[PDB]
């Protein structure tokens, strides 16, 4: 059945979602490694504004610590910590 | 604390997750009218298959009405009743 307008607004408003996120898009300058898994769980802002001029983007962020599978192609594999940075809180500002 | 592998791992695999989607990208015939929200909540596939050949995809999907308010900008506005995909379940598929 139908969905409200006004929890459709609430629950699309700019906000920390959980976003599956690439871990080559986080380490942009790897070129050595592959990941298992390729992509990591992570808070990141999301949705949308009030005026469409605008852009959900953080205002608070910090780092959280994931064991990732460290994958050397045809040499060997390594269980090791990595670092990815998650949103806490999240404001629309212009384009 | 640090989020141990297997953790990693089995939250990051290809499943349906709540996913900010923007209506003009789904409906790009609707040139002619603003959308509040501009974007909408939906169950959608996400996160990785774990062999660069595969990716995550629908196998099963559904639709859900939700209440959009339509603008025609300095003209009008009104609450209807839009349509959207969703995914049920996912499969990791070769590209």
């Amino acid at each position: 059945e139908v969905v409200k307008f006004m929890d459709v607004y609430q629950r699309s408003y700019c906000h920390p979602i959980e976003t599956l996120v690439d871990i080559f898009q986080e380490y942009p300058d790897e070129i050595e490694y592959i990941f298992k898994p390729s992509c990591v769980p992570l808070m990141r802002c999301g949705g949308c504004c009030n005026d469409e001029g605008l852009e959900c983007v953080p205002t608070e962020e910090s780092n959280i610590t994931m064991q990732i599978m460290r994958i050397k192609p045809h040499q060997g594999q390594h269980i090791g910590e990595m670092s990815f940075l998650q949103h806490n809180k999240c404001e629309c500002r212009p384009k």
